[PDB]
């Protein structure tokens, strides 16, 4: 293992969390690995709002790294907004240390219910510098130009709550991961990790679409209209102004995605973007897709996707490398 690793862990059977410190003393904090942004926050011992109570705070204070930097900033997100000012520290991932610039966040009233009702502290950025607010270059590409890792890319193995954790791999790729040959997609932009598929359901097709890989997304995005074509006759509930689709679990109408290119095409199967949901009724399941549109036929392949697909993101070539992840270490 000469490439640096991190432990992903299950929260809900749906997304994951990772951990990674702050400052020179450790100071850890649990975050979102997050490659659908470019930014890293964290919660400020400053921070005077309530979601902040059940967190771990960073003080600044106790770290003879930090180095004071006070303009503010605010982080918008699709589910929630965060604001605080930009500060400067130690910032330790997996075995692996360098002095970044963060977002020290004291206000988090506009991330709400999401943040006091989850686990993780904050929020860390996996995408492009272009992404990014206040133009930081990623960690990963940091971490290459000052020679800690071999090439700039990151590796995503998302785990399953009782099977196997998961692991955010640095600078190289392990075989211990996926089976099958990994192929790779070149990004049409570095922004996302956005690549172009084409998007085919059943009987639906949406040549090109722009397909964003996301593990800070824990559904599948797919533009408004196909959605609605897809459910079609099939017989899927969606409770009145809800975006909640139920189904039987053993629907037999549910199809598979289809997303294709020329070096290969990747399916997602009902098994996988189905979430049980017994407790509701029996054999009873939701379909944890959603429907967004963006300025351009958009499918955002989150969590789900990369669940089945061990995903590798290549900055210094500019792709994205899939494969079927191993069904277990
Ligand atoms: C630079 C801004 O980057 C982005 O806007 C996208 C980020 O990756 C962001 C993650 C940050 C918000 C952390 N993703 C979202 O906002 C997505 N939210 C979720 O996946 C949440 N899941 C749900 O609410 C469940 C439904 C989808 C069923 C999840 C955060 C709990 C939306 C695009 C869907």
């Amino acid at each position: 293992s000469s490439n640096d690793n991190i432990e992903l862990v299950d929260f809900q059977n749906i997304m994951f969390y990772g951990d990674a410190e702050v400052g020179d003393n450790q100071q850890p904090f649990t975050f979102i690995l997050d490659t659908g942004s470019a930014n890293l926050w964290v919660p400020s011992v400053k921070c005077t709002t309530a979601g902040c109570l059940t967190k771990h705070l960073y003080d600044s204070s106790k770290s003879r790294t930090y180095e004071k930097d006070g303009t503010k900033v605010e982080m918008n997100y699709v589910s929630g907004t965060v604001s605080g000012f930009f500060s400067k520290d130690l910032v330790t991932v997996g075995n692996l240390s360098l002095p970044y610039k963060f977002i020290e966040v004291i206000d988090t009233n506009g991330f709400e219910p999401t943040y006091t009702a989850s686990t993780f502290d904050g929020i860390l950025g996996l995408g492009w510098k272009d992404l990014s607010i206040g133009s930081v270059d990623p960690i990963v590409v940091e971490l290459k130009n000052q020679n800690k890792i071999e090439n700039a890319l990151f590796t995503f193995y998302l785990p399953v709550h009782d099977k196997h954790t998961g692991f955010l791999t640095i600078g190289g790729i392990e075989e211990r991961f996926y089976e099958g040959p990994l192929t790779y997609e070149k990004l049409n932009h570095d922004l996302y990790w956005q690549i172009t598929l084409d998007a085919h359901v059943g009987n639906i097709m949406l040549e090109k679409a722009n397909c964003i890989v996301d593990s800070g997304t824990s559904a599948i995005t797919v533009p408004t209209d196909f959605l609605n074509k897809m459910l079609q006759n099939l017989d899927v509930i969606k409770v009145p102004f809800l975006p909640f689709y139920v189904t039987l679990c053993n629907n037999s109408k549910l199809p598979t995605f289809e997303f294709t290119s020329e070096n290969g095409k990747y399916t997602l199967e009902p098994e996988y973007y189905l979430q049980h949901i017994e407790d509701v009724g029996p054999g009873l399941c939701m379909l944890n897709i959603i429907g967004l549109d963006f300025p351009v036929p958009t499918f955002i392949l989150g969590d789900p996707f990369m669940r089945k697909y061990f995903t590798v993101f290549d900055y210094d070539n500019h792709s994205v490398g899939i494969a079927l992840a191993k069904k277990n270490l």
